[PDB]
């Protein structure tokens, strides 16, 4: 038959530091004043 | 037949740290004002 | 029959740091002032 | 400075009539057997 | 300065008529069978 | 200054009818059996 496994999505894989604006992953419509 | 497992999904995988804007995942619609 | 598995999707994977700006992974219209 | 102002987001802009199935505006993870 | 306004995003515009399978509008992660 | 304004993102812009299988308007990850 058919088999699906083990897949992955990654959107931010390490540190974040001291930000001071916008981190977004994903953003769908919608205004980002940064 | 079908088999679907072990799918994986991440948005932050590591530290946050000191942040003094903003930090979203997901954002459908709206504003964001950093 | 078929076998689908260990795909594999990053969109940052290292630090990201000392932002003042916009960082965004995946942005479906919008609009970004930076 | 700004102004944000009169964003709209619609899903589903018309009529759903004699549905039999699933139907979702937003989902996030989640199995849909349909 | 900046203005921003009248944006749209619209994703079924119009009917949606004797469905019998899934109708997603954003899918984020997860499993559908239809 | 600056302006932006009457953008438009549509996904299905007519009708649907008589679906049998998935119908999806924006998927990040996840699978899809039909």
């Amino acid at each position: 038959g058919y088999e699906v496994h083990h897949q992955k999505l990654v959107f931010f894989a390490e540190d974040v530091g001291s930000n001071k604006g916008a981190i977004i992953g994903l953003m769908v419509g919608g205004v980002v004043i940064a």
